[PDB]
């Protein structure tokens, strides 16, 4: 079959000489390949769900060969539960054929055709071309692997081992099933995206160009309930939203955020939008909305996470340094995990609320001096494509960018935390990046004025280039942040889904509404003053609890971290 030419990387191929790197480089580019074949493990939950597999394997196949002294393995070989032990080494002694071992294993088993039955159902709806595109992946890693990869060692079938042992553990095969589920129409409730209510199908995915059928797309609304988590050590849960249950009170908040749902998130030449150029860059950057050769948001935070794990690595030799493969084996395996719960716990709220998107809230209003019944979102980017800006297929409550962003980074703050700087857990650090590109603003990518052609490269296919835009960060408190309100610039989502908008906007002498410049603008806090304290209720439950995305992530890193990252216990799983 002919391979699809997939774009250049920003990143100095130095970092692939490390084989940690190495093998989450390629996860990360089966992430973007099925997101452009459209093979299995599509969208945010999941997809992060494979980069944790993919790590908490690696992570147990190395530390068993090279035994660590602060933390141990994820899963033990003395363990009497034979579905939570860990296979024993037995003479093998090679963590690099070891991590290969597990990280080839682990991606075939989870992008490789479902043989074993499971092709019907679950995966009756990939094309073998889908499968023959993400096989060539895999074949040509094993070529390029740095030190080669040897099938033939006892370390390696180790690994394999390792692989099998969390595959059968964690995998989630019905994971994105939408069977049964249908919207409940009313106020502040999710239906169809009034832009895009229907799509058509080929009735067979093997014959894109024959017969297509009406379809409505629901992304994973019993994955969050029913799934297994990784590290949680408890369920989480968010304040009700604003119009909802015990906050169904909280108009004066509702009203302000459609304001600032239109002026901050509206279509670039609507009257009505007041965003800048400079905040349209910062919603498009973090987008990663399962594009065509760029896959999905935690695609993104890998490629960041890459970065910062280099540039703050205790020893300059990439290749052969031991401290070096530790450090990004525990590193990548926390972020991952925390990612994969993040999304787990964002869904499992996005579902249980069903709060609509803004741009059914501000269309569907109702009221006169409100609403705007054709009012248009900057929308999800449909990068290299020539479809039109989307918003994603779930509830708006809380933002996955959000919470994917709030785990990852919280995570990496309390894993650096006196080694890059000092700071207080809950207060802003000093972990700062530059030379960050984002593959939706690379001046390479672009808005196709034709479909999509995945015989020829990016480059040579008429469309309008996306502007090169070089980023630099002061610190992990600033990526979340920003990565955060990116969704409120591309108006999918409300001021609240990303945090209490006490907390991240400038307040005003009316409670609930917030202020704007001169030109209608709406102005945030300052990163280094942030401080997500404000918590609020729920109708279910007695306490506080955080609102929105961000401390929902946070919440959820921290608790894996505080354990060490240590398996959910199978007592409190659904
Ligand atoms: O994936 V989102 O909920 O941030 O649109």
């Amino acid at each position: 079959v002919t391979p699809i030419p997939l774009p250049k990387i920003d990143e100095p191929e130095e970092y692939n000489t490390n084989y940690i790197l190495f093998w989450n480089h390629v996860g990360l580019e089966l992430n973007r390949v099925t997101h452009t074949v459209g093979g299995p493990l599509t969208g945010p939950p999941l997809s992060a769900r494979a980069l944790g597999m993919l790590h908490l394997a690696i992570h147990d196949a190395y530390f068993s060969i090279c035994p660590p002294t602060d933390f141990t393995t994820f899963l033990s070989p003395d363990t009497e539960n034979a579905a939570y032990r860990l296979p024993s080494p037995n003479g093998a002694n090679d963590a690099r054929q070891a991590v290969a071992g597990a990280a080839l294993k682990m991606l075939s088993s989870l992008y490789m055709k479902p043989v074993e039955q499971p092709n019907p159902n679950p995966g009756a709806n990939i094309s073998d071309n889908a499968y023959a595109q993400l096989g060539l992946v895999l074949d040509r890693s094993v070529l390029e692997a740095p030190g080669g990869v040897d099938r033939e060692s006892a370390s390696f079938m180790f690994g394999e081992d390792v692989a099998d042992v969390f595959f059968a553990l964690l995998n989630d095969p019905r994971g994105a099933s939408q069977e049964g589920y249908h919207p409940t129409p009313g106020r502040y409730k999710f239906d169809d995206e009034p832009t895009h209510p229907v799509v058509l199908i080929p009735v067979d995915p093997n014959n894109p160009n024959g017969p297509k059928m009406p379809f409505r797309q629901y992304h994973a609304p019993f994955y969050g309930k029913t799934t297994k988590r990784f590290a949680t050590q408890s369920e989480h849960f968010l304040a009700d939203p604003p119009g909802l249950r015990s906050n169904a009170d909280e108009t004066a908040e509702y009203d302000d955020a459609v304001r600032v749902a239109i002026a901050m998130g509206g279509a670039q030449a609507l009257n009505s939008t007041k965003r800048s150029p400079w905040q349209t860059a910062q919603g498009l950057y973090w987008a990663y909305d399962g594009s065509n050769l760029i896959g999905t948001p935690p695609r993104f935070y890998n490629q960041i996470v890459r970065r910062i794990a280099v540039t703050y690595k205790k020893e300059e030799d990439l290749a052969n340094s031991e401290v070096n493969n530790a450090d990004f084996a525990r590193l990548f395996a926390l972020v991952d995990v925390a990612c994969t719960d993040a999304g787990i716990f964002s869904w499992k709220e996005k579902w249980e609320f069903e709060f609509w998107r803004p741009l059914s809230g501000v269309r569907d209003d109702g009221r006169p001096d409100h609403g705007d019944p054709f009012w248009l979102t900057l929308g999800a980017p449909a990068t290299n494509t020539n479809d039109i800006p989307f918003k994603p297929p779930f509830p708006a409550y809380p933002s996955g960018h959000a919470t994917f962003g709030g785990a990852v980074f919280q995570m990496v703050r309390r894993y650096y935390n006196g080694r890059v700087g000092t700071w207080k857990d809950d207060e802003p650090d000093n972990i700062a990046i530059d030379m960050m590109i984002s593959e939706e603003l690379n001046g390479v990518n672009r808005d196709l004025r034709q479909p999509y052609d995945p015989t020829a490269p990016i480059e040579d296919q008429p469309g309008i280039v996306r502007t090169r835009i070089v980023r630099h960060f002061d610190s992990a408190w600033e990526l979340m942040f920003e990565n955060a309100i990116s969704r409120i610039f591309l108006g999918v989502a409300w001021r609240f889904d990303a945090a209490a908008a006490r907390d991240i906007l400038i307040p005003t002498t009316t409670k609930d509404v917030y202020a704007v410049d001169n030109n209608g603008a709406t102005v945030f806090q300052n990163v280094e003053d942030i401080r997500y304290t404000t918590r609020g209720t729920r109708e279910d439950e007695e306490g506080l609890f955080p609102i929105g995305g961000v401390p929902l992530g946070i919440e959820i890193a921290d608790e894996i971290f505080n354990n060490g990252l240590k398996p959910t216990p199978p007592e409190i799983q659904p």
